[PDB]
């Protein structure tokens, strides 16, 4: 796990970092999942294996939870569903933030973006009205997905700048391979 860089955004100690988010020091990680929270793959999968040993173990309780949280077997953009990240308590994150991205597939509008932006701001929020304090965000929707991780980012950053709270203290984006960190890590500093 590397850390690429650190500022300060309000009162909130933003940190961009290379690795595998199921590895960062944080009490809440968000997953990229699929409105449906079936983790087949993507960070989605890397999460539930982590977490519960098994994915499809950690599919089938995702998806209690959902429906337990909202009454539906779906969530839309914004929408955070919250369970327990089981075996990644003993590493100090005890909670996953599940949030849907939009399917870009390529593709860039100001549709796609305002469900980004709220996929986003969604966990921020859930962290805030739950009084956790570090969290760290995976490239939501620049894999499977296909949206710009440019884009990504920059929505990312957009909604930590906007987000008003005073639980949340760390925020973190965790990219997976060195290409996209790179990417990522211009536009943390052209930026800020
Ligand atoms: N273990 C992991 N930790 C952090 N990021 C990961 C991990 N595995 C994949 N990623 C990255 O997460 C991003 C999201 O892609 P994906 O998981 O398919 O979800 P989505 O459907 O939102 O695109 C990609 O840029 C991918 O490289
Ligand atoms: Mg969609």
């Amino acid at each position: 796990m590397e850390v690429l860089f650190e500022a300060k955004v309000g009162d909130i100690t933003l940190k961009l970092a290379q690795g595998d988010i199921t590895q960062y020091p944080a009490k809440a990680i968000v997953n990229a999942a699929n409105k449906r929270l079936e983790h087949g793959g993507g960070v989605a999968y890397a999460i539930a294996k982590a977490c519960a040993g098994d994915a499809g173990l950690y599919t089938e309780i995702s998806k209690k939870a959902m429906r337990e949280q909202f009454g539906r077997d779906y969530i839309d953009h914004g929408e955070v569903v919250v369970t327990p990240a089981m075996n990644l308590e003993e590493r100090g994150i005890k909670y996953v933030f599940h949030t849907v991205g939009p399917i870009c597939s390529g593709m860039w509008s100001e549709e796609l973006k305002e469900k980004l932006y709220k996929a986003f701001l969604g966990p921020l929020e859930k962290a805030e009205e739950m009084g956790v304090e570090s969290i760290a965000f995976p490239a939501v929707s620049a894999g499977i997905y296909g949206c710009d991780l440019e884009k990504v980012v920059e929505t990312f950053l957009e909604a930590v700048k906007n987000f008003k709270g005073s639980a949340v203290k760390e925020v973190a984006l965790v990219i997976y391979d060195r290409k996209s960190a790179e990417v990522a890590l211009k536009v943390f500093e052209r930026s800020l």
